[PDB]
């Protein structure tokens, strides 16, 4: 009861790292998900949306390396 309360941020922390991902790979997968977890220090649920609105806004800022 009122338990799964909401404790997500997104911010340099969390941004840094799925910012290197992308940088690798643009489709991920039960593989690599399973790391991503520990590493965000929150559920998949968060990670599911993230690739996804990316791919819309990412309209022309996703060139690999500068």
């Amino acid at each position: 009861m009122k338990t799964t309360r909401v404790r997500t941020v997104l911010n340099e922390k969390q941004l840094h790292t799925l910012r290197t991902c992308y940088a690798a790979n643009p489709r991920p997968d039960a593989l690599m998900k399973e790391q991503l977890v520990e590493m965000t220090g929150l559920s998949p649920r968060v990670i599911r949306v993230w690739f996804q609105n990316k791919r819309c806004k990412d309209k022309k800022r996703s060139i690999m390396m500068k």
